[PDB]
C-alpha cells in the first residue's frame, strides 16, 4: 500500500504527509488520520470537510450547512484570518481572504489530517492543524466509470472517471476525472454550481522513474449561501418567542457569490541507486472568485449594531426583532507557484538505519483584492417576526439590493494586493534501531510578505526567518502496539500592523504529544489513541489600554485526548469511530482569559458501520448507518452565550449491480441527519450563527465499463 495510492480498506497503513517519505503509520511520531476514498465513497460527501465528520480533532460545522470552504478547526486552532489551511499533494493551496480554493473530493484518492505543529516539514502554518489532500493518479488497471446523482433541494449530478494506459507496457498512462453538480442550497434563493475536469498523464519510464502530471480546473457559477445569522431566532429565541427556519436567508434576492480555479503542476520521483532517491512536487494556480454579499450583522439590539442610526430608529422593545445588515462586493485573482524538492538518503550505521530527507521548499502567492464594503446603515434593516409557522412550510427569497452605487456615507473601497514568500530548507532522519524507531528533524524559514493598500498607499511588508524542530520515539511492538510520544514546533507570521504601524511578530505552537498505535499486521484494522498538550504563543490580544490595536504576546492552551477506529471486522463489516476531548483555553489574554474559544465543543464523537451480504436474496446488499456527536460550544469570545450540543444520524443503502450483468457498478441511497434534526451548528459571535444542515437524501447510480 502506497502512500500516494489506494488502501485496499478503509484502512490505510501508509502516509506520508507526516514525515514527507511514505512510512507506516504506526512508525510516525504523529496524530495522523486517513480517509480514504472508499470511505468517502460510502456517504458521497460534498465536500472534503464533510468527509471528515467522522474523523476526530476536527469540528466541520464552523459554517454549518454552508460548503463554499472547507475551513476547519484542528484541535481547536485555525488558520488567523478566517483563512484555510489546506494541502493538495504536499503543497499549500495557500491563498487570501475571500480567495481560498476547494477540491472537489470525487477528485481525490484520500484525504490525511495532521494534527498538530506541522512546520518541521511544510513552513508556516496554525498550530495542530493541517489537511492534506491525494490527487486520484493514474490506475494500474483499465477503470470507466460514470456516475449519476439525484437528491433533495434539486440535486443534480453527472460525473466520470477514466483511467487507462496507451501503451502495453504502462509508461504512459493517464486519468481524467470530472463532473457537474447543480444544487439547491438549504436557505431559499441560493443555488450551488460546480463543474470540474482533472487531467493526470503518468510516465514511467522505468520502474525506478515516475513523472506525473496532475492538473485541476474548476468553475463555480454559484457557491451558495455565506451569510451570518443572530443567535437570536436561532440558538436563542426571539422576542415573539418563535425562531428563523433553518432554511432562512437574509441575503439579498441578487445575491450571488463564484470562484474559478485553475492549477498546472506535477509529483516527480527517481529512484537513482540503493541510498538515493529524488522526488520534486512542483504546482502552479490562478484561480479567482467575485461577489455581491449582503450578510446579516446581529438583531438591532446587539452590542455590535450599537451605534447603527437606522436601528436607533426603532422603539427599545423592538431593536430586538429587526435584523441589522451590510454588504460586500468582491473581486479577487491569485496565483499561487509552489515547488518542494526532496533527497531521501537511505544507508546503515551498525544496526543503525537511517532514513536521511533533506530538502528545500518555495512557494509564492499573490492575490490582488478590489472590494467594496458597506457599514452600518449600508443596507436596509429586517423583519424577523413574520418567520413564523407558514413559514416552516417555507423560505421565502427577499428582494434585490443597489450593490452598484455605493454610497460614500455607509460604504467604503476596500483593495489591497498580497504578496507572500516562503523559502525552507528541513532536515529528518528516520532511524530504526530494531523496535525503536527514532525520528527527529527541523526546518529553517524565510517568510517574507508585503501588502499594499491601493487606497491608503501604504505598503506593510516583513520577512521572518524561523526554525522549528520536532521529534519523537516510537516503539514498534511486534504485536502490533506501538507507543509513541514526540515533541513538535509551529510557527504563524502575522498581517497585522500595531500601533507601531509595524506587522506582528509570529506566533508560535508547541506540543507534548504520547499515545499508542495498534496497526496489527495480520487483520486490516488500525486504532489509534493519544493525549495531548498543544500551547500557542504570541497570539495577539486587546490593547490593555483599548487602542483599536492589538498587541501580542497573548497565549491559548489546547489539551485534550483522541482516539479513533477503522478496521475490517469482517468480509462484510466495517466500523469507523472515534471520540474527542477538547480542553482548549485562554492562558493570556487581556479580554478573554479562562474563556474557551468559540466554535470549539468539548466533546466530539463519532461511530460508523456498515454490513454487506454475500449470502441469501440479499446477496450484494451494504447497509449502513452511524451517529456524529458536537457538544456543545461557545458562540463568542466572551462566552457570553452556548450553542447547545447535538447528534446527527446518517444512513446508506448500498446495491450491488452485478446480479445484472454489471458487476461493480451499484445503486446507493444515502441519508444525512435521518432524523431531520434542527441544529444551530456553531457561532462564532453573538450576531454570527449557523444553522446545521437539514435532512438530506441523495440517490446514486455509479456505473463502472
Ligand atoms: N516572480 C513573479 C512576481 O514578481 P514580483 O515582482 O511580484 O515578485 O510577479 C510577477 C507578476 O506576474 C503575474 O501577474 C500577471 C498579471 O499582472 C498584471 C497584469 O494584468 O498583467 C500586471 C501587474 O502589474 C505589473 C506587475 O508585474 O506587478 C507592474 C506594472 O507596472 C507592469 O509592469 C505590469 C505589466 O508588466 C504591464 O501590463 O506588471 C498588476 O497590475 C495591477 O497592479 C499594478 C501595480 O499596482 C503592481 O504593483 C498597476 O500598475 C496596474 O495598472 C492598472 O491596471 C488596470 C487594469 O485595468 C487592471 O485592472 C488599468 O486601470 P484602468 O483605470 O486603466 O482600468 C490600467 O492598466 C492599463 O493602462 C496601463 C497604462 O496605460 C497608459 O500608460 C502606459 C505607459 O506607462 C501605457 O503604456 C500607455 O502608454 C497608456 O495607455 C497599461 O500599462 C496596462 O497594461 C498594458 O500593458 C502593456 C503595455 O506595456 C500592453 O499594452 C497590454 O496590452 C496592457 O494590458 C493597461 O491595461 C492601470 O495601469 C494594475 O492595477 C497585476 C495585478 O496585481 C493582478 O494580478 O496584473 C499574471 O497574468 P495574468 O493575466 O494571469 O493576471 C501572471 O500570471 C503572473 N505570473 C511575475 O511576472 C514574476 O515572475
Ligand atoms: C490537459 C490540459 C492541460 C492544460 C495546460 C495549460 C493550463 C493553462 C492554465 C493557465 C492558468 C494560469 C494562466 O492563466 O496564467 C499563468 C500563465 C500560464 C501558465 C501555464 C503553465 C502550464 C503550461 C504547461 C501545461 C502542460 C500540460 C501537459 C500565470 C501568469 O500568466
Ligand atoms: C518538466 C516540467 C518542468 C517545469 C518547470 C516549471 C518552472 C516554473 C517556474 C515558475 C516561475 C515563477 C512562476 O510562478 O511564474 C508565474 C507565471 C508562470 C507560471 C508557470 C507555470 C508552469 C507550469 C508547468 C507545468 C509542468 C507540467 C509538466 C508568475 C506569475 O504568477
Ligand atoms: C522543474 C525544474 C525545477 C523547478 C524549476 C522552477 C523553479 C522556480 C523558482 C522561481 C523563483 C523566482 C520566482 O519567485 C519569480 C516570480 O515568479
Ligand atoms: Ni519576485
Amino acid at each position: 500500500e502506497s502512500a500516494w495510492g489506494p488502501a485496499a480498506t478503509i484502512a490505510a497503513r501508509q502516509s506520508a504527509t507526516g514525515t514527507k517519505t511514505d512510512t507506516p503509520i504506526q512508525k510516525v511520531p504523529q496524530s495522523i488520520s486517513v480517509v480514504t476514498a472508499e470511505e468517502m465513497a460510502l456517504h458521497q460527501p460534498k465536500s472534503v470537510k464533510e468527509a471528515l465528520s467522522y474523523t476526530p480533532g476536527v469540528s466541520v460545522g464552523t459554517r454549518g450547512a454552508s460548503n463554499t470552504y472547507d475551513h476547519l478547526i484542528i484541535r481547536g486552532f485555525a488558520a488567523e484570518g478566517q483563512s484555510q489551511n489546506n494541502y493538495l499533494n504536499g503543497l499549500k493551496l495557500q491563498g487570501n481572504f475571500y480567495n481560498d480554493a476547494v477540491i472537489d473530493p470525487y477528485m481525490l484518492e484520500r484525504a490525511e489530517i495532521m494534527r498538530g505543529p506541522v512546520s518541521v516539514l511544510y513552513g508556516k502554518s496554525s498550530p495542530g492543524g493541517l489537511l492534506n489532500m491525494v490527487s486520484k493518479r493514474p490506475t494500474t488497471e483499465p477503470l470507466k466509470e460514470v456516475q449519476f446523482k439525484a437528491g433533495t433541494d434539486s440535486l443534480f449530478q453527472t460525473g466520470f472517471d477514466f483511467s487507462d494506459s496507451l501503451d502495453d507496457d504502462g509508461v504512459y498512462s493517464y486519468r481524467l476525472t470530472g463532473l457537474a453538480r447543480s444544487a439547491n442550497a438549504q436557505q431559499k434563493g441560493s443555488e450551488e454550481q460546480r463543474y470540474a475536469i482533472a487531467p493526470a498523464f503518468t510516465w514511467r519510464p522505468d520502474d525506478k522513474t515516475n513523472f506525473t502530471f496532475l492538473s485541476y480546473f474548476q468553475n463555480e457559477p454559484e457557491t451558495g449561501y455565506y451569510g451570518w445569522l443572530p443567535k437570536e431566532g436561532t440558538v436563542e429565541p426571539l422576542p415573539n418567542g418563535k425562531r428563523l427556519p433553518t432554511d432562512f436567508n437574509e441575503g439579498a434576492k441578487n445575491n450571488t457569490y463564484s470562484r474559478n480555479e485553475k492549477m498546472v503542476g506535477y509529483s516527480f520521483d527517481h529512484e537513482f541507486n540503493d541510498t538515493f532517491t529524488v522526488r520534486q512536487n512542483l504546482r502552479f494556480a490562478e484561480n479567482k472568485t467575485s461577489q455581491n454579499s449582503v450578510y446579516g450583522y446581529g438583531v438591532c439590539s446587539d452590542p455590535a449594531n450599537a451605534y447603527s442610526k437606522q436601528c436607533a430608529a426603532l422603539a427599545p422593545a423592538d431593536k430586538g426583532h429587526y435584523l441589522a445588515r451590510k454588504y460586500v462586493v468582491d473581486d479577487e485573482k491569485l496565483q499561487n507557484f509552489s515547488v518542494d524538492t526532496q533527497l531521501q538518503s537511505k544507508f546503515a550505521t551498525g544496526d543503525i538505519d537511517h532514513t536521511l530527507l533533506t530538502g528545500v521548499d518555495f512557494m509564492r502567492m499573490r492575490n490582488d483584492i478590489n472590494a467594496w464594503f458597506g457599514y452600518d446603515d449600508s443596507v436596509p434593516l429586517l423583519n424577523l417576526y413574520n418567520p413564523s409557522h407558514h413559514h416552516h412550510h417555507h423560505g421565502s427569497v427577499n428582494t434585490d439590493f443597489d450593490f452598484n452605487a455605493k454610497d460614500p456615507a455607509n460604504s467604503g473601497p476596500y483593495r489591497i494586493l498580497n504578496k507572500q514568500k516562503q523559502t525552507g530548507v528541513y532536515v529528518q532522519d528516520q532511524a530504526q534501531w530494531d523496535k525503536v524507531l527514532v525520528t527527529l528533524g527541523g526546518r529553517y524559514d524565510w517568510a517574507d510578505q508585503e501588502s499594499l493598500n491601493r487606497v491608503a498607499g501604504t505598503t506593510d511588508k516583513r520577512d521572518d526567518k524561523q526554525f522549528t524542530w520536532r521529534g519523537g520515539v516510537n516503539y514498534l511492538f511486534d504485536n502490533g502496539v506501538t507507543p509513541y510520544f514526540s515533541y513538535s514546533e509551529s510557527f504563524e507570521p502575522s498581517s497585522q500592523v500595531g500601533k507601531d504601524g509595524n506587522i506582528f511578530a509570529p506566533s508560535k505552537g508547541k506540543q507534548y504529544e504520547v499515545g499508542v498505535k495498534y496497526v496489527p499486521e495480520d487483520r486490516p484494522i488500525v486504532v489509534t489513541g493519544a493525549v495531548y498538550n498543544l500551547t500557542k504563543t504570541n497570539n495577539l490580544m486587546a490593547d490593555p489600554e483599548g487602542s483599536f490595536f492589538s498587541v501580542e504576546g497573548g497565549e491559548i492552551r489546547a489539551r485534550g485526548v483522541e482516539i479513533e477506529a477503522k478496521a475490517a471486522l469482517s468480509a462484510s463489516v466495517n466500523v469507523v469511530g472515534s471520540y474527542t476531548y477538547t480542553d482548549a483555553e485562554y492562558t493570556t489574554d487581556t479580554t478573554y482569559k479562562g474563556n474557551t474559544p468559540a466554535q470549539v465543543p468539548k466533546h466530539m464523537a463519532s461511530l460508523w458501520a456498515d454490513y454487506t451480504f454475500f449470502d441469501g436474496p440479499l446477496s450484494g446488499l451494504t447497509l449502513g448507518t452511524g451517529g456524529r456527536y458536537t457538544g456543545s460550544s461557545y458562540g463568542d469570545p466572551a462566552n457570553s452565550f452556548k450553542v447547545g450540543s447535538y447528534t446527527v444520524v446518517d444512513a446508506l443503502v448500498r446495491y450491488d449491480l452485478a446480479r445484472v450483468g454489471m458487476a461493480g457498478s451499484n445503486v446507493a441511497l444515502h441519508v444525512n441527519n435521518l432524523f431531520d434534526r434542527e441544529y444551530v451548528a456553531s457561532c462564532f459571535n453573538t450576531y454570527g450563527c449557523f444553522w446545521g444542515a437539514e435532512r438530506q437524501v441523495v440517490a446514486t447510480a455509479t456505473f463502472r465499463f
